[PDB]
């Protein structure tokens, strides 16, 4: 079997990106944000705190003739950047793309952060990263990916995230004609439970290229690019007026620069991540000062390869029993 499904900005920015998920019998269609950074699927349901529900599409599972609570089984997440989400559990049909999993734990939100409901537009969370992160208690439940890898044609998904544009995420195949040249694989190691690999070093602009180790994961649910406080001053110091601001949380820019490419290797291969990818625009409404997409990854205590940095590529999640990455250019 094989899925496709179209995953579409939330915004003019790229904040994040959202994909349609059918959901039960009759199916309910939510958008949620397709995260290889964490391996819970939840949702915005009939149980979430009413308070805590502004403009949300939500799930309700008493309208599902598929859906079986999970007896027991709560569930409680906590992101990098603050935000948090629980409940607890159902299993019930979800398909993506033409990709249909029966018995997927759907996490259920009974409380959700600030973060959350503020955000209209994202129905709930698809973590894509490897199963022992996910957190439902005391039987931990496995991805969408998991369950859909023995039945797929080939055990894989692609990320093809779009700069202010829609992109894909496929299942089950690679979509030769969505990139140029050759696709790059590289290591991964899932001791962290992350697409973790090693990035062979980076270039600013039309600067020569630093080959270094850069441990990082690969994480469509991160906007901006992480990465070490070196590197990211290395970037930051072609851009005149640019600085890093303690009181608005990292690199900002004027407004009227121009920005520098960003080229990461992988393996003996290069990714370039145009200039304009970095610009991620006023601080505040009508400000002159912009903010940056790369920032650095120190007090994270991971590099993260986030929106910035994938939706420069086409990238291939190889879950293969050994799991690998690969990057081509598009």
């Amino acid at each position: 079997s094989t899925g496709s499904a179209t995953t579409t900005p939330i915004d003019s920015l790229d904040d994040a990106y959202i994909t349609p998920v059918q959901i039960g019998t009759p199916a309910q269609t939510l958008n949620l944000d397709f995260d290889t950074g964490s391996s819970d699927l939840w949702v915005f349901s009939s149980e979430t705190t009413a308070s805590e529900v502004d403009g949300q599409t939500i799930y309700t599972p008493s309208k599902s003739t598929t859906a079986k609570l999970l007896s027991g089984a709560t569930w409680s997440i906590s992101y990098g950047d603050g935000s948090s989400s629980s409940g607890d559990v159902y299993t019930d049909t979800v398909s993506v793309g033409g990709l249909t999993v029966t018995g997927q734990a759907v996490e259920s939100a009974k409380k959700v952060s600030s973060s959350f409901t503020e955000d209209s537009t994202i129905d709930g969370l698809l973590g894509l990263a490897f199963s022992t992160l996910n957190t439902v208690s005391p039987t931990q439940q496995k991805t969408f990916f998991d369950n859909a890898k023995a039945s797929l044609d080939s055990p894989v998904f692609t990320a093809d995230l779009g700069y202010h544009a829609p992109g894909t995420y496929n299942f089950g195949f690679i979509d030769t004609t969505a990139y140029t040249g050759s696709i790059t694989y590289t290591a991964v190691s899932t001791k962290q439970g992350f697409w973790e690999w090693t990035s062979t070093g980076y270039a600013v602009g039309s600067g020569t290229f630093k080959s270094t180790s850069i441990d990082g994961i690969a994480d469509t649910g991160t906007t901006l690019l992480y990465l070490p406080a070196t590197v990211v001053s290395a970037y930051w110091a072609q851009v005149s007026g640019a600085k890093s601001s303690s009181s608005v949380g990292g690199y900002v820019f004027p407004c009227s620069a121009t920005l520098p490419s960003f080229t990461f290797g992988v393996g003996s291969a290069r990714i370039v991540i145009p200039g304009d990818y970095i610009d991620f625009g006023p601080i505040s409404t009508g400000s002159s000062s912009c903010f940056g997409g790369i920032q650095s990854s120190a007090g994270i205590g991971i590099n993260i390869f986030g929106d910035v940095a994938l939706k420069a590529a086409f990238v291939v999640f190889n879950g293969a029993t050994t799991p690998t990455l690969g990057f081509a250019s598009k």
